[PDB]
């Protein structure tokens, strides 16, 4: 069984299970604003409110939820602030009164103090009804930015599909013991039984189509989810007032960030993060974005001795077949991907009268996974 440690749960892994959907009363006035930023954006009212507010203390955020709860709220809160009604007009100045208790909350979860995936995606989430199972019917997210961003789909999806790789992470263990212990048989069942989970996924993966729109995707979601790195309109970064002297540029959230989205791609011993291209640093920083935890998790896989490099040395047909499953699927994963960003970036940008740094990446990560097969 994998260690706790790494709070990876045995039913749903990165994300976190049955996550705190209210915060200690003390902090109502910030749980106000994050519940209702679609109207208080466009009413003209939100930077009102968050001007508004005293500096509330981190110190009754107890538990880890509590606290990884109130990062998200913070998180909203923050993107709503700096980027407003999404058209362009800017804020480079977060508040003390939220500046202060977020980028405390942070640096104790040891996060950057911008929205990340890990926020907005693995804590951002309620089943409704307890008893019924992880489907798209029987959940909710937490909160949204504008209305019909069509936030609740791209968010549930990309959690349905963490859940469905959770299966997967559940073997990895069983994979290095079976090369530590030279048990053949068993490590191919392993990597089949691997394969079949993101097979698995990329069959949720397909759900994206009927909870999201193009238009409504280009033109609003995607502007509350950038970052102030290397961006235009925020040549220097954000200045967090109180906390840091100077404005300090962080990325905006993207797939990358997700855990399964590299820690499979390390397990099967490609070199993602090796070599220093353009996407392979890119990568490599987005593992700092992670929770503390998680980024453990990657680390060690490095440390443990090479799955291909086992895989080549045996000489085993089987072992290559079952193997190459595995990269296979990643491969179809990446691909679908590609597709999705067609449908949902390139096309609508192309009818506004980046964008395309984003495929680039894929392409070569993409790449990368189908030169690491052996067949
Ligand atoms: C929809 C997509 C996403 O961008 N979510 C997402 C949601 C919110 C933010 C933010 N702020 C950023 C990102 C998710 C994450 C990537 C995942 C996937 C794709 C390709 N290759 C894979 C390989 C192994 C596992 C998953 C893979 C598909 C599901």
């Amino acid at each position: 069984m994998i260690s706790k440690e790494y709070h990876i749960d045995e039913e749903v892994g990165f994300a976190l299970p049955n996550p705190q959907e209210n915060l200690p009363d003390f902090y109502n006035d910030w749980m106000f604003i994050a519940k209702h930023l679609p109207d208080l954006i466009e009413s003209g009212q939100l930077r009102e409110r968050v001007e508004k507010l005293n500096m509330l203390s981190i110190d009754h955020l107890t538990d880890h939820k509590s606290q990884r709860l109130a990062r998200l709220v913070l998180g909203c809160i923050t993107m709503a602030y700096v980027w407003g009604k999404g058209h362009g007009d800017v804020r480079k100045v977060l508040p003390r009164n939220i500046a202060v208790p977020y980028c405390q909350l942070s640096k104790k979860l040891e996060l950057p103090p911008i929205l990340v995936y890990a926020d907005c995606v693995l804590a951002n989430w309620k089943k409704k009804d307890p008893n019924k199972p992880l489907t798209y019917e029987n959940m909710d997210v937490l909160f949204s930015f504008r209305d019909g961003d069509c936030s609740k789909g791209f968010f549930l999806v990309s959690l349905l599909v963490e859940i469905a790789a959770a299966s997967a992470i559940k073997v990895i263990p069983t994979v290095f013991k079976a090369m530590q212990m030279q048990e053949r048989d068993t490590l191919l069942k392993a990597l089949l039984e691997i394969a079949s989970c993101l097979e698995k996924a990329l069959q949720v993966f397909h759900q994206i189509h009927d909870h999201v729109n193009p238009k409504a995707f280009f033109s609003v979601l995607r502007i509350y989810l950038s970052g102030w790195k290397g961006n235009p309109q925020l040549s220097d970064g954000l200045v967090y007032e109180g906390f840091w002297e100077d404005p300090k540029e962080f990325a905006g959230g993207s797939a990358g960030q997700s855990s399964v989205f590299q820690c499979f791609d390390v397990l099967l011993g490609i070199q993602q993060t090796a070599g220093g291209g353009h996407a392979a640093q890119f990568l490599q920083d987005m593992r700092r974005y992670m929770p503390p935890a998680h980024r453990n998790f990657l680390c060690s896989l490095e440390s443990n001795p090479s799955v291909r490099e086992f895989v080549l040395s045996k000489g085993d047909a089987g072992l290559r077949e079952a193997y190459d499953a595995c990269v296979k699927a990643l491969v179809s994963l990446r691909s679908y991907h590609l597709q999705i960003v067609t449908k949902y970036i390139l096309i609508p940008a192309s009818q506004q009268p980046g964008g395309t740094d984003l495929m680039n990446f894929l392409k070569t990560v993409r790449s990368t996974t189908e030169k690491s097969l052996l067949k």
